[PDB]
């Protein structure tokens, strides 16, 4: 069996209209069950153009392809959204707050639509620690800059923390899917999530920096010793909010560089373009597998 | 004054790749592209920032193709006309912080001088009429302190988030000259979440009451806060650190004491969003007349 999407907010049922402002969708203008009722896989990532390329790629893999892929979030440019069969693809911009806004409105969307048995997967990019560039990491545990699996949020002025573990069975399944493709290195490790790409990640190439190469190396190697294999900027809220609503979720990111060797992203454009298809291919394999059952 | 960085590592680099702009010192001529920039205007939405650069062109008599300088990426958009640069920054502290780091280095590479940085945005008001414009006197955290906190190599650091006082008063005068919409100077609270982070009852998560919301928002008002958004604190912190003259100008889309949902008709909201554009348009026109 597969359970209905639940909220942790009793106010929503008591509203006569729910406006999904950042999607330009509303319960009074759109039929959510008709539009989204059959959704089973929701994939999210930073870049709208990557999330569109993803929907097209998955359409081909599941035999839906010919055709046009309309942006469901016409009426806004905050996020883009696409659908083919049971697969929904949504962009989320960059950063904890940007993906958090998307998650609130998306979980409400799935709830209004009465979706059931859903899986949510982030596909993204990151910096690796001690891994060859282009390696894919499947996140076991999302982790803060001090290495603790917690997400802190200020609510009405008070600090609140939620656990940021991810579903273990899902990560092992994702690892098997990657083994089946046999196309690129894929590890499971912890993922550090930060609020800043530059100083927040120990970079020396920001507009501000008051530390040395030695300080960076020491911090990064300490992170590695604590089991961290990559660094990005969304994993923490994603995990916390999915945990909060009882949703099975996973995070799959390609590394664009090895941070023990540098800060700048200088690989040729063709190499980066291909690196970024790796998570798509992995998740594509996962979805195809699930559908042949 | 020339734009300055607080990072000694930059000077010794062979090339500087501005990854999220898809710009690089070795593929792009920064002095030739941006050397004459004096006014940098930043906002969340790529559409709004494009409309802004068009509006500005007309008001300064440049008016008709306006190329996205950041073709090659879709992370941010960027437009230029004369001494005015229009840049989008997405939503949230980390999104605008990535943008700022790279924008400030860009201005340094172009060796721009006497620049002004202004965020034109949207926000939720507290105790103000929807459509009111707020000029940020001081950016403040969700406990109403003028501090921005960042974790660097695992350690907590804080910077002050005051904004240039002569600039806020100059902007107030520009709005008075327009005479088109209510404009107040007040404090602006910056949060890391739009829903629970701002005391909304309409998120996917909410374990508090309408009454809890009211008393939090009213305490905020009592501490001099007039609007709520998601960028002001880092913006002020980084500009302060680099010695840049900066301001924050946001229209209010609703009064949060009356509600959480943004339910005004599309046409009203579009007109609201032009208000900060027009004010900043006034400011630029005057700086250029003098
Ligand atoms: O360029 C930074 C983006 O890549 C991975 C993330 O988590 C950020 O959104
Ligand atoms: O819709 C939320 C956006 O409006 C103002 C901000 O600061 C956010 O980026
Ligand atoms: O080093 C990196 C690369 C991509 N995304 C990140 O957040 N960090
Ligand atoms: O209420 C609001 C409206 C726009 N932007 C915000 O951060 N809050």
């Amino acid at each position: 069996h597969n359970d209905l999407v639940q909220l942790c907010n009793p106010h929503i049922a008591a509203m006569k209209e729910d406006i999904l402002y950042h999607f330009s969708l509303s319960t009074s203008t759109h039929d959510f069950p008709a539009m989204f009722g059959d959704v089973k896989f929701v994939c999210v990532g930073g870049s709208p153009s990557r999330m569109k390329a993803f929907i097209k790629y998955v359409a081909m893999e599941l035999g839906f392809a010919h055709a046009d892929y309309p942006n469901i979030c016409e009426g806004t440019d905050r996020y883009a959204m696409f659908k083919v069969g049971p697969v929904l693809s949504v962009s989320h911009g960059m950063g904890v707050p940007s993906i958090a806004i998307m998650l609130h409105e998306l979980i409400k969307l799935l709830y209004h639509a009465h979706c059931s048995g859903v899986t949510l997967i982030r596909i993204g990019t990151s910096g690796g620690i001690g891994l060859e560039p282009g390696s894919v990491v499947i996140t076991r545990q999302a982790v803060d800059p001090c290495f603790k699996p917690e997400f802190e949020q200020i609510v009405l002025g008070k600090r609140e923390v939620r656990n940021t573990d991810l579903d273990e069975q899902l990560v092992q399944e994702l690892a098997r899917c990657s083994a089946e493709l046999g196309e690129f290195p894929t590890v499971v490790g912890n993922t550090m999530c930060t609020l800043d790409f530059y100083e927040g990640q120990g970079r020396l190439d920001g507009a501000l920096c008051s530390y040395t190469e030695k300080d960076k190396q020491d911090y990064l190697r300490a992170a590695y010793a604590a089991g961290i294999r990559n660094i990005e900027m969304e994993a923490s809220v994603f995990a916390a909010m999915c945990n909060a609503c009882g949703l099975r979720a996973a995070v799959v990111c390609v590394t664009l560089l090895n941070r023990l060797e540098g800060d700048q992203i200088s690989s040729p454009h063709d190499v980066l373009a291909e690196y970024q298809q790796r998570p798509q291919r992995l998740v594509g394999q996962f979805i195809k597998k699930r559908l042949m059952q």
